[PDB]
């Protein structure tokens, strides 16, 4: 019931969730949770709404449904459907002209221009602590922008009925000593660039 | 008293605090914590101790002394001398073969090698949020490094100076507000600023 409700709100993300097998093989609450809530973060990079800067968690209820919560408030629940969830999120958005978020992903303060000469993004990378990218429009009608928060940098390539969810966006993360190699920045790029297209 | 006394130890970081001056206008509590305090900081900037990951305060007691605090917490009372005040920070330091801090100023993280070239720092400082370089050597005996809290810019000059309870001016730190913060050209201009500064007083 709820368990496959979720896989097909976690499908729209293209994210395979296999939340129903799961509780199937009789995981506990605990398991669900974490895998509920690893999904709903892998879902939000796809769906492109625009909320980096806030916790997204989700958790089985009581009553059997799944509770959807954006930095620890409940936000929503997945057995009200589509509708109700992007209700919820739409007044927590703040969309350009292009449907591109105008919200940093870091939250309040300095973002870099978002293009940049590669030689200048590299010291960005190798040597500052957090930090971010404004979006800039890159190949094949995408925008891309990147930020790194502790040590996983996470980069996005996005090209955007108000209910509908879809993927809109495909953020790659390259965590630790990998969060500061420039050049493989420009992979990630062309990695979240290419399954962008595959979905699209 | 203890304001002059107060003085005393400020005078030892080159800092004209005119403490006694603001009590002899009666100024209230909170005008003098806010004045201690002040001073205090300007003091840890030029005493080269290494606590800038650190929160420094003083504050009166009521009992007529002045409570130097860190990170909230009771250290020393100024009554009790340089000894008692040196006794207090030395466990919190840590400090190289120069004297030196090893402690970041922006606390654990990532830290930029101190020798980064000037390019790139400029990089940084236009379009970083919060970062630090590690010491590099400068010209006289100097060391230098540099950090963004926020919007402060922080460029600090150091040549470490003797007993353990000898307070001197040890560096200078300059610092950038606001725009100034973030405005890549002021670096090399509060360098010059900082080393001539610490030549005047060593």
């Amino acid at each position: 019931g709820i368990y496959a409700a979720f896989d097909t709100l976690m499908s729209t993300a293209g994210v395979d969730s296999q939340i129903a097998a799961l509780a199937a093989s009789e995981a506990d609450a605990g398991t669900l949770d974490a895998a509920l809530t690893q999904s709903l973060q892998e879902a939000q990079g796809r769906w492109g709404l625009g909320l980096h800067h806030l916790r997204h968690e989700a958790r089985l209820t009581d009553d059997g449904d799944i509770e959807i919560l954006t930095d620890g408030r409940p936000s929503a629940r997945v057995s009200e459907g589509f509708g109700a969830l992007a209700q919820a999120y739409a007044p927590m958005q703040a969309l350009d002209e292009r449907g591109l978020s105008q919200w940093a992903a870091l939250g309040e303060g300095y973002r870099a221009p978002g293009d940049l000469p590669l030689a200048q993004l590299k010291v960005l990378i190798e040597h500052a602590r957090d930090f971010e990218t404004d979006w800039s429009a890159g190949r094949g009608e995408t925008f891309q922008r990147v930020w790194r928060k502790g040590d996983t940098l996470f980069v996005e390539v996005a090209r955007p009925p108000e209910a509908h969810f879809t993927v809109q966006a495909f953020v790659q993360t390259l965590s630790g000593a990998a969060a500061r190699n420039a050049e493989e920045y420009r992979a990630a790029l062309k990695t979240a660039a290419a399954a962008l297209e595959e979905y699209q």
